[PDB]
């Protein structure tokens, strides 16, 4: 029998980390990746399961994610090294039936632990199932080069930042009609910043952090990568245009209304009012 | 018998799309490619043709493309994965006797359909055949990065933009003396955008969609790729000098007038006036 | 038996050169890279050892490096060509028990000689041992594109340069809390530059050569790569922000101390108080 | 301000129970009804809300239904009396932010509590959101007079039972292509019967309990009533024909394929096999 590394999800995880390394958003060990699975998916690969599932408690209870398996990226690992050693960089966990801990059933070899952003990754998983009726399954974080440079010149508010991104290209409005949410500056790695991010996940599928990076979610990896990929391309044009002397002509407010009606999308009221 | 995946026109598609994802042009699902073929080309590959060709009516009758087969890229597909699975992403179609629709013969599995810009393809394919006596065989669309940012700062004029594009490099004038078409901003995926795009093809081989991208048309795949990339290089040259404070010396009109007649080429008279 | 070229350190250094090759940092033959080894790491591979080891005396005595084996690159050797020929581009040397000479054991064939900057690498190799108690093992030098351009604009003072890099990315204060030291411009390849470069290595892990390149040290082959990669990305963001027109809001001094307080890193007082 | 008793959802809950009383399926206090609302629906009626919302703990957590309001019928109430005193027979509940209980805001005066079959209603509400993508909102239970008679004489199996009601009338195929579910006889009002009912709701929108009654689901009250109404009328002609001696000519298996293909409806596999 083929080992678990030949499964459909493991091969998918290599594709995401390999291509992000060529894009240039994951210098050193920046970025994380988590995926949601089903109990039927991992059924044939019971042989690979470790004989000692390590148990790690949860920071706070998550009743909604009871008996839910995930495949995550280990902490302190290089995204470029994932394609070379899947066993030592990845792993699978399963949330207990109570919602206060998980068991490491494979991977994370040599006392490796999941990403330190797990409280942010798990809290946003819960708030997106409710807002999508169990469709979104993937959470991704990356330090988009063109998005970080924007937070130093643009006002740090939800309205104007979302409006600016809509004018970067035509397809931007269609992909994320709900806009993006930007927080004030906060120290990473704390639960106080995970709650704020999870609060903004209730209304948007794209989250911005000033001077740090970006957050996104989607149904599958291909659709999740496309959401971030489209967002960064719009930022690339703006930085190039802004250094030329600033914007001169752009899409009018009424023009975006006509675009929204054709594709059956509802633009954000706050942003369109600008 | 050699598989259809190894044919010359299939190997042409895998080369052209992969060379566009590596240039940062086709984020998400942006981009499509239709190439005209002959009945002799598809004759040896009758074994792999589908036994139940689904019939899909065309929006408008196209008598000039009757009995003319085409190869198309699927709608909503990702240019990164075309090399990974050409059959699920590429397809072949054939126009019926009366020019009212088309049949699916191979590819486009799992209820896949040709690209949503198909009406914009056939309206321009028919016109380009008339202008160049059937030499044209490729239609290319992609989201070049530096090209789009030019529309945000320069006047959206056919003559003005072509004039600037000629001064960016010495080879640009010879490659496209006919100039590049420009259109107002409009909603994609409609037959109205198909008419306007095909209408301007009577006098230009390239059309620029503001804030969206570019439209290509040429005799073969190799020249079509280099037809737009020549304008992309002039844009990258233009972008760098613009941020420097402006352009101070360039090719003068008196230098340009003698250049074309060295090669015996007829320049665009409208741009020569400026 | 297995060739020494199939060991861990030979394959490991092949990665480091090729990765930096595509970044655009090491055109022609610029840049250097050495790694410290152990006697046990090379014990079983005496088969590839040269029968007669050539002897070269050191310019100045180095007592701390006595009887220690190293692996280095060759002078006048491009970083691209290494993967095509491991033997003709690398070499392993072992300093004598006195600290005055070394013998070439394997590699460096065809009268190959180590890099001309060997005094600068050996001087910094010894002095980093005192500071890190033998943890650091790699010294790297390469022409980082965006760090070179910064010295033309920013003043060459430790307090100003360190603060700007800390503000271009959140993680910078955690990666190099000691700051970056700046030297005056000197003629390369001499011994005067080697003594000043080592002088700054007592209080910095990143030393900048104006208009020439950067120096950095790391515990392993990958940590030293990320250290330069993290610092390069920070300078890349600062280049666009400064070129876009200016910098308007920033991370305040109160936030900077709070960020370093959480991760247990002491910022440089002189630059922090700015 | 218009009274809450004249709202669009209270006047719609009277109609559903009054109409079933004239059918005869709700003798004494048999049957109950629940409806899902939105927070905007009950916002204007804040004035009439009780100042001391009673808190009732739930048997088991229901995290998916957090912060969701409903309207239900009381326990031990007569369907005939709802039109006489709406405030004593109906009530408004709201699940808390965690999912372990609910409050009572209006109605159910003189210490009245919701129906004893709420866990069955709540568990089916949660499940049908996943299998339908948030469209089904209503759950109804009633004792069909004839459908009980069919159980005493027909084999208690899912396959033949589904196919027989499919032969009653032509519209039966279109309305419920997924058939009906039949459970082994268990004592009503238990948590075991609630879990078993929810499992069958993952496939079909009609559930049969032997000798007791029926369950239904739909987007609105009118659409939910017509599902059971169509099922009952189809079962009416069955016993009428059956009591005359049995069937003599019925619908062939072939005609079920032709009718389903006409309206783009995929029938059940096992039922169509018979
Ligand atoms: O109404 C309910 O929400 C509840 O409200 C009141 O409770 C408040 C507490 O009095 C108050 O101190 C505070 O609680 C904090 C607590 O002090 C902290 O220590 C921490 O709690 C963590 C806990 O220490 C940790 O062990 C774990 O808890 C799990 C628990 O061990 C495990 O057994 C299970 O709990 C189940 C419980 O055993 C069941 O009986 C039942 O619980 C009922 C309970 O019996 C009812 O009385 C009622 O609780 C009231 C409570 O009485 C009020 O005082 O309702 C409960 C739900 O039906 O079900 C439980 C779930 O299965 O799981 C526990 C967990 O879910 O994993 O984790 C704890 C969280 O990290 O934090 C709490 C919260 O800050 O605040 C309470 C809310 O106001
Ligand atoms: C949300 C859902 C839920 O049930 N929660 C919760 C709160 C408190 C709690 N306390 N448990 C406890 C307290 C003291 C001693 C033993 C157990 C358990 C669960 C939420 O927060
Ligand atoms: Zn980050
Ligand atoms: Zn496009
Ligand atoms: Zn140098």
């Amino acid at each position: 029998m083929q080992n678990i590394t030949q499964s459909w999800f493991v091969q998918g995880m290599i594709k995401a980390t390999t291509d992000a390394w060529l894009k240039g958003w994951d210098e050193r060990n920046g970025g994380n990746l988590t995926l949601r699975l089903d109990d039927a998916d991992i059924a044939p690969y019971h042989d690979n399961f470790h004989q000692q599932p390590r148990y790690i408690p949860l920071s706070q209870p998550m009743p909604l994610l009871a008996n839910t398996p995930f495949i995550v990226t280990g902490s302190g690992k290089f995204f470029r090294n994932v394609q070379l050693d899947p066993a030592a960089n990845l792993g699978i966990v399963k949330v207990d039936s109570c919602g206060a801990g998980y068991h490491i059933l494979w991977g994370l070899t040599n006392e490796a632990v999941p990403t330190s952003e797990l409280p942010a990754h798990f809290l946003s998983h819960s708030e997106r199932i409710k807002a999508t009726n169990g469709k979104d399954r993937v959470i991704m974080h990356c330090h988009a080069t063109n998005l970080i440079a924007l937070t130093y010149v643009l006002e740090n508010d939800t309205a104007v930042f979302t409006r600016q991104l809509w004018e970067g290209s035509t397809e931007c409005l269609v992909v994320f009609p709900d806009g993006v949410g930007i927080l004030p500056w906060m120290v990473p790695g704390t639960d106080a910043i995970g709650q704020a991010t999870a609060q903004e996940m209730q209304k948007h599928s794209l989250v911005l952090w000033p001077f740090h990076g970006v957050f996104g979610s989607g149904p599958t990896l291909d659709e999740t990568f496309g959401l971030i990929d489209t967002a960064e391309k719009s930022a690339q044009v703006l930085v190039k245009v802004y250094s030329m002397g600033g914007m001169k002509q752009t899409i009018s407010r009424e023009e975006l209304i006509a675009l929204g009606k054709r594709f059956g999308v509802t633009p954000l009221a706050s942003a369109l009012a600008l």
